[PDB]
């Protein structure tokens, strides 16, 4: 049936280096379920570009059409990728925003994997002490292997050993994904 | 020189659970410094009314007139107090960004009490694991007593108990506000 | 092979209301286990019968005979579940000592469920920001439902849907524990 | 009446890396209260040296009588600093036992620095998450700038702007220390 991986990316700038590294991850996802067999159908949303849809929704309980159409399409998926900015020493409020409209349902069991970027590593505790709880809360399965990627420190050993985590994280979630019946 | 209280209120519903405990707190902290011999004037700013200044802020580096001038008085300010409501287990996505669209050197120093409000309590950790890390990563100074409004919880022992609380965080504040020159 | 599960308790008092739920989880788990048809031999620990051990290998980095035991057969587990007071609002210095004199790939992919109790129920985020954050560093796969015992809550609607709660858990864990091959 | 300053450093360790900045920040402290006019006197505890005590603490409600001197000597000092070493991604539970041993109100309105140390920055968080909801919890006023030791960026610029954020951090401290009559 072709399994299906939602990937929500909440980068402002252009290029993102967010939408970057949640490609590398939904690319090594793909690699993944191929290698297990299957074909990944990945739909990557740009939250920046849902802005209008989520202020809308913050001054009216009723949501867009395009917005409820993909969180539809979220809740259906088989797996997730979240991957976020770190503005002041956490996740963005518009990456929030955006999981704040969503039922409390919605991602029930969803598999995940939780990512973000900045220059530096010294704010990588984020993955755990706020996207972990956030995606915790809502009963989602986050993979053990989170994402960090601290621009500066790509390239060498250090953005070897990290493509390889990144693989890593992606065998996870792979796994959880072909195991959905 | 009257001191000067800024308030940031993140509520959406009417009335304002936010609101109601961000007045119950800025009402104590004019008790205090009432009591410690000065007038404290209270500027309130209910986010939910400058979302479109906040979705231009999203998709344009510059700032509109309004917003210009409400981080200006925010940052000249001699006392600040900040609450939210809790969605998703923790700050509003709405309250996070309107702090993403302050200068780094915005908060430096500033003498704060953190806030936020639910139904229950087993949510009240969310001044500690997510506003407080916040306000600290900006270098304001947050006093100890944080002031969590759990509404199942007012009346009685608790609410009598509760109030007391209040008017200690106010005292905390009051006595730092008043000890700037 | 009967599965095995590994259970880590750090009660002081006796009775232990640290090890009163970690029994109610894991005889949970064990029904669990148990009507997806095999049978599973709950090995529980108390934290307070290792302090000489512990206390031995804060100050020598050999572990006594009794600790190498204990940790290899962790280790070696199906499954494990860990609970712990609530001391200075997070989890206990004994409790995490034990994990500390862990080796670090100790508990990678290990099926884990987070538990903890008190009083009442408003410092329950410890489980998310405190343990969660513990054993994911370890990498071990921590299920969703999280269990947090608020003494003052049981019996009632509560207490009933307290119990849904730890059956959930059970579930969730168990689930993991018969994949293994 | 000379200030008083007490460290709690809670290395293992022979040199120890704790040891190292908590030394570098007392002694930063004492410069900036001597700055201020006065003198400060500063009892250094290393807790490798309380296991014992703590380990009896933990099987008898009573404490020794060396730990019941340390601990009041404590709740009487002016000024605090607390280190630790990063196990496990975050503070030591040797570290959290000695806080689990004090009465509730310790440390209530106590002046303090948080500080820890590790080889890289990564889990630098650990302040902000750990010990600041620690000290927090326990209503101890902790100063805005934390002090995180990374040894492998000791030396350069970064070497020489961490020195002057422990300075910064100093003073920060020695203000308060001074204010107190």
């Amino acid at each position: 049936h072709m399994r299906t991986l939602a990937v929500i990316s909440a980068g402002l700038s252009t290029p993102s280096s967010t939408r970057q590294i949640a490609d590398s991850i939904s690319e090594a996802v793909t690699a993944a379920v191929s290698a297990r067999g299957e074909a990944l159908s990945v739909s990557t949303i740009e939250l920046s570009e849902l802005i209008p849809d989520l202020m809308t929704a913050m001054t009216t309980r009723v949501h867009t059409t395009k917005l409820e159409e993909i969180t539809s399409a979220l809740s259906a998926s088989d797996g997730l990728v979240v991957a976020t900015p770190v503005f002041k020493a956490s996740y963005t409020g518009l990456f929030k925003m955006f999981f704040d409209i969503l039922d409390t349902d919605a991602l029930t069991g969803m598999p995940t994997i939780i990512a973000a970027t900045a220059g530096s590593a010294r704010h990588s505790l984020v993955l755990d002490y706020a996207l972990r709880p956030l995606l915790s809360y809502m009963r989602a399965v986050v993979v053990p292997t989170g994402v960090f990627a601290a621009t500066e420190d790509f390239g060498g050993p250090e953005g070897a050993e990290f493509n390889k985590r990144i693989a890593r994280a992606a065998g996870e979630l792979a796994s959880l994904i072909v195991e959905e019946s």
